[PDB]
């Protein structure tokens, strides 16, 4: 499935809603199946002075980011192993899953859990939760995420945050099909 500008306008209402509810910046990122890259293509920023603010068109690391890992957690260990050298498991922070053992392990927990979770892996003090968007062939082509500072995305809101992003992704996957 591809991301048409038309579809974005239809779904925008979902990103705005998740923003108000979570109180954090919301992003929509598309999966580049040719280059294996998570590209931000939409965003609704929260109003807090201190917040996450990525540039539209910005890329996200596949192994150390909400959207990245929410995608990576869809590919086989062989595929993953490919991107290990294909892309690169760069070390953004001491928490970054630089070792494929742990990574693949977290990737596993992601599918189980439903939503990815970057805990200060992409940047110090940043938390992120993402959940894939599905086309017709049940293929994940997009990912919706909530990213904010740990000071506000507290440990006891993680699950409540992970649920919000499921409810919003589901709402996009369905509203998508048949329009």
């Amino acid at each position: 499935g591809h991301m048409s500008r038309n579809l974005l306008a239809i779904v925008h209402p979902i990103l705005r809603n998740l923003m108000e509810e979570s109180g954090e910046t919301v992003n929509m990122a598309v999966l580049d199946q040719s280059d294996h890259e998570a590209i931000i293509i939409d965003q609704v920023q929260c109003t807090h002075l201190m917040r996450m603010s990525a540039p539209i068109g910005g890329k996200l690391p596949m192994h150390a980011s909400g959207a990245g890992k929410a995608f990576l957690a869809q590919l086989s260990e062989e595929q993953v192993t490919k991107l290990l050298h294909r892309k690169g498991l760069h070390a953004y922070t001491h928490a970054t899953l630089v070792s494929p053992v742990h990574l693949k392990e977290d990737l596993a927990q992601t599918r189980k859990r439903g939503y990815s979770f970057d805990d200060e892996e992409h940047a110090l003090g940043l938390r992120c939760l993402a959940a894939c968007i599905f086309d017709e062939h049940r293929e994940p082509f997009a990912a919706i995420s909530i990213s904010g500072p740990i000071s506000r995305i507290t440990d006891d809101r993680v699950t409540e945050f992970g649920a919000m992003v499921i409810k919003a992704a589901k709402e996009v996957t369905l509203a998508y099909g048949g329009m």
